[PDB]
């Protein structure tokens, strides 16, 4: 009902249309990657430094940090969005690995719209200290952006990227795009 073909539009990518969006995977540093939003998997307390949380708070800097700090104690938040500080994005969504990845992504897109942003860019959330499973995870991704599409939701997003540390969690993303191509 809505997926594409996949393909590799450049070396290491690898994409296939969900209804109007385009989704891509691929390895490397995403703290060099622009993006409206950049999405950050931490813990509950939103000062993780640990995996690829610890790459982001430092190229995002203290100012990021502090902000963190200062919205967590004001409520219980099951994520926050702060400024981008010194990465290449509008926004950082910060999310907590350990809850359920489908609802986290759902949250992340519904944002996004609300700023009629464009394009994210997120790692493979949950599969750092947080021990989810890595094909639970992208079974996860996939079905959230599948149901905002379905639900006729997707206006302003046009490009969901996951950009991945480990070459070994890429290949577990690309046999889910496999499995559902049209
Ligand atoms: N977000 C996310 C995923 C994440 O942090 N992954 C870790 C796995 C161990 C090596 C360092 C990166
Ligand atoms: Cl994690
Ligand atoms: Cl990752």
């Amino acid at each position: 009902m809505f997926y594409g073909t996949v393909s590799s539009p450049d070396s290491g990518v690898y994409e296939m249309k969900i209804g109007s969006i385009i989704f891509q995977v691929a390895s490397g540093d995403i703290t060099k990657e622009e993006a409206d939003v950049i999405v950050n998997s931490t813990s509950n307390s939103f000062n993780l430094k640990a995996g690829v949380s610890k790459a982001i708070l430092e190229c995002a800097g203290q100012n990021v940090e502090r902000e963190c700090s200062q919205q967590a104690q004001q409520r219980k938040n099951d994520y926050i969005i702060t400024g981008g500080g010194f990465l290449r994005c509008k926004n950082i969504i910060h999310v907590i690995g350990g809850n359920d990845v489908k609802s986290s992504v759902s949250s992340v897109l519904q944002e996004c719209e609300k700023k009629n942003y464009s394009s994210i860019c997120l790692p493979a959330i949950g599969t750092g200290n947080a021990k989810q499973h890595p094909d639970k995870v992208a079974e996860a991704i996939i079905d959230a952006i599948e149901d905002f599409v379905q639900k006729g939701s997707a206006q302003s997003v046009k490009k969901v990227k996951v950009v991945i540390f480990l070459p070994q969690v890429l290949d577990v993303f690309y046999a889910n795009m496999k499995k559902r191509e049209g």
